[PDB]
């Protein structure tokens, strides 16, 4: 039948176009692909002045609010803090969250099984005028974090600046690239701010802009902590010039249920010696932590992947022809 | 022959069941899978009181034994420490390991090529009553770590509490999940300990339980250091409700030969100013390094993977039928 | 035709050797492969003495120039530093890089939009004899990074010693390995330096040798910072003894353009209390960031991958025979 042969030739040309256009060209079969080794450095620029009640103003700079100082892909920026200063070791009242005692007989000498705050001496001492708590041995100024400041102390960190330097290298093709592309210059970095459409290559990011692109509000996050993830994609074709290779930045907000464990917080202490006595300042910091992940793949023309793709296409063509012949046989 | 056709139809139905059940249903070929972006936060709750010989009691809290105080997937929990306090710069005797001298002529001014402890002034000064060492310029109190306390100072850290908050997000399908699930509530988080069978969803882990699940005794590791790895798997099917998505926690113990460099140890110093002089307290810490790795994928139904799997199954069926016909022809 | 059958048998034997030799033996298709969980610890041993102008000699040890003192795969080794000591919070002249004022009217009370150095009080005070800058409320000793020392202060770090402890475990085959192979012993670790050909198994690395293997000169990097990446490959065959499993070390230099943001640098501060006043010492550190990445494969013989490879080879053989018959028919 003539129409049967026409349909056969149609299937032939269809599978030919499929194997020549989709596999070979669209999927870049004619090339070999390799991954990269990446290194990320972060630098924050911004200053925050916080005026605590009954205390002098405190200035926080790059060395203050960025917790990992050397610089890492995962870093925490301080947004709010509860400060307990002049902590010294002694026998003193514990926090009421641990337990409340009405008499000394209720207290038991030892340490609490869970969430221990110290070694209970065995006496019930008044924590304040109303309630009394067990006397424990430890840092006498107890961090009381029941009250969290509604306005963020380091609210200016909403619009500070962040510079991310990402250096990637493909060793298979021996090609090293950096986020500071040829289009980016010094005068550009002097005044540019990153934008999704306007300034994609600008390496200067605003923290509030990053949080908004992630899908979260900075003010709510700065109150109790947050998690933002920055993904850097280096997908490019090495057949073209190296100037075409440009990184793509994506922002995601990692959040959970608000009623259970909201935000991100940690406790750190600074130890010093004053008047011959060892003391420490404790800080419970709620901040927005940024995790940077870089993933990229470089593909360059090679003869062996091309030959393998040609062989696979010939095999698929043969299988399709055999299946079409079996269908026409009925 | 009828038996030939029976065997042919048998092979046909076998390969049909294979392509319809294994590749499609079992391997979830109709679904497409995507990776996740994950962030991990750790919080330690526990307190250790250490009484050193000829020194007042020392209290260690979350700020103390957690050196990555900011919060990272890889963190070290202090289990034992050797303390050298009141280190000041000056010309003093070095450790015997660097070298033992009997006269000043044996000493050579300069710095050691390997394991340099300081700048040798060139005079042999008595390190103690028996042996004499080269005088070097540096921290005068030299840390002597020949004696390691057999009972772990922070042995209570065996049964402290650890809270791990893991937030994962699959960008393609735009689904965000957290280690805390609907089954987990606040009252549950108040009092629960993780177990492989009893409490698989409890986010509170005991350090001793974590180490024992890794096949390691807590005492021997805490004495000289250890390495524990926690892997979090988020394998789930997005065709069902998100409530079914639950993570799986697995514990591994990374250990080496005991005679050659046993355990994990590091050294850190705290600098301060006392009486107008800059001094420091040095600590050689033997602890357990916890490395947290999160790996998971999400699979959801899609039409293009379904069509590709159907095409591949039809092709495999055709190839199998052709091979069976060729075998029957022989 | 006889030659037709000869060519058919030739194609048959060729595809048979291909499926049995390349797909089965060469690619190890009969072996199933699994990944590993790895942990890396770093220890630096070196001493550097720096004599600043008008200041006493400063000694830097492992606790000093290793800012990630706890021990991480990514660590920074200090090579040069600019020190601004005795910083106190007050009203003082700002750095001239922010702005230069000729009168008090030019100053505006508030904070700078970009690169803010403090809160301007609206007064123009002389920064030095020639120029005047805006008066800001912050740390009064201003870090002036215009002059960078041409010779690296911590130049000795060129030939210090780095020890890496890498513990890997393949969970599927429950096999744990460490970089301290059977060939390496304690006496060997006492005196050895890693070499690409001479001492591949020695776990002691010289920083200068590591940087030179990455194609970078240590002097120019130590002057203003650098980035080195160490990759550890654990590819091995579990069919043989575990002694044959040995790690391979590769070094990659991650560098960028020199005119635009050269090297790696960061700022850190040490806070203390002197004479009842809280002060801090600021340090701008230019160092070499070492990023350690470990990736490995373990292959062990299994029956199911063997059967799958045999089936795939039989299918490819059948397809090749069918295609050859179709070509001969033409
Ligand atoms: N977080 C940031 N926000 C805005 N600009 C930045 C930031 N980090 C760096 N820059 C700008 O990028 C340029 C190159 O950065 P580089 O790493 O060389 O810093 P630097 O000049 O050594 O340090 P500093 O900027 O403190 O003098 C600098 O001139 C600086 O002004
Ligand atoms: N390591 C831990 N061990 C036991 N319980 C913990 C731990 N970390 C947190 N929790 C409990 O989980 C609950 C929610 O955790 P969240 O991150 O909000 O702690 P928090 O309330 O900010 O810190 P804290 O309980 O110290 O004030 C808290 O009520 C706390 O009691
Ligand atoms: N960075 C390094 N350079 C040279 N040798 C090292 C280095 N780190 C460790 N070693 C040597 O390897 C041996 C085993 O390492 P181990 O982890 O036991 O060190 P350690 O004895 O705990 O610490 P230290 O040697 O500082 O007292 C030690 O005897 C030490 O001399
Ligand atoms: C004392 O502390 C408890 C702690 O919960 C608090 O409820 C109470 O209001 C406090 N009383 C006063 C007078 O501050
Ligand atoms: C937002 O950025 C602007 C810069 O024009 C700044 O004036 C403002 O204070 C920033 N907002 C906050 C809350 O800091
Ligand atoms: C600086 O970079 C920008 C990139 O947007 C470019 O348009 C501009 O021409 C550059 N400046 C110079 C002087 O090349
Ligand atoms: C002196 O120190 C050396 C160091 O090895 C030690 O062997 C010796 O016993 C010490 N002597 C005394 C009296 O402490
Ligand atoms: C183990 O946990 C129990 C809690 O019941 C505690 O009493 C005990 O002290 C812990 N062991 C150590 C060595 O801390
Ligand atoms: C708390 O969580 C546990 C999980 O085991 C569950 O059994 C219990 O019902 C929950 N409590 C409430 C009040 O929902
Ligand atoms: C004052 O500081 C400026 C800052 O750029 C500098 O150019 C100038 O040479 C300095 N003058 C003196 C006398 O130090
Ligand atoms: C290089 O190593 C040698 C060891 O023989 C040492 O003498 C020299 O000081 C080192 N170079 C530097 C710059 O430290
Ligand atoms: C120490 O290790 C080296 C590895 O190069 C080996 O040649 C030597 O025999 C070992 N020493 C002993 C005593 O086994
Ligand atoms: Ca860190
Ligand atoms: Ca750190
Ligand atoms: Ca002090
Ligand atoms: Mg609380
Ligand atoms: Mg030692």
């Amino acid at each position: 039948n003539k129409k049967v042969g026409v349909i056969f030739r149609l299937i032939q040309l269809v599978v030919l176009v499929y194997v020549i256009g989709w596999v070979f060209v669209y999927e870049k079969g004619y090339q070999t692909s390799s991954g990269l080794i990446s290194s990320v450095s972060v630098k924050l620029k911004g200053l925050a002045v916080t005026q605590l009640q009954g205390l002098g103003p405190q200035v926080w700079d790059v060395a203050d609010y960025v917790f990992p100082a050397h610089g890492d892909s995962s870093f925490v920026v301080m947004t709010n803090f509860i400060m307990t200063p002049q902590q010294a070791q002694g026998h003193c009242a514990e926090n009421p969250e641990g337990g409340i005692c009405q008499d000394d007989s209720g207290c038991t000498p030892g340490k609490a099984e869970r969430k221990a705050q110290g070694i209970r001496t065995g006496n019930c001492v008044p924590f304040n005028g109303t309630v009394k708590t067990c006397e424990i041995f430890g840092w006498c100024p107890v961090e009381v974090d029941d009250k969290i400041p509604s306005p963020a102390l380091l609210h200016e960190a909403e619009n500070f600046t962040l510079f991310i330097k990402n250096s990637i290298s493909f060793p298979r093709f021996k090609v090293n690239r950096r986020n500071l592309v040829e289009e980016v210059n010094g005068t550009y970095m002097k005044k540019c701010l990153y934008h999704k459409i306007l300034h994609p290559l600008c390496p200067v990011f605003s923290l509030g802009y990053v949080v908004r692109e992630s899908g979260q509000d900075f003010r709510s996050l700065a109150e109790k902590g947050g998690v933002v993830g920055i993904t850097i994609d280096w997908e490019c074709d090495l057949d073209w010039h190296v100037r075409h290779c440009k990184p793509i930045y994506q922002f995601h907000g990692l959040y959970g249920e608000k009623n259970l464990s909201p935000g991100f917080n940690f406790r750190f202490a600074r130890h010093f010696v004053q008047n011959g006595t060892n003391r420490r300042h404790l800080f419970k910091v709620f901040g927005i932590r940024f995790d940077i992940l870089v993933d990229g793949k470089a593909g360059k023309f090679d003869i062996i992947p091309t030959m393998t793709t040609i062989g696979s296409g010939i095999g698929i063509f043969g299988v399709a022809t055999v299946l079409c012949d079996l269908l026409l046989l009925h």
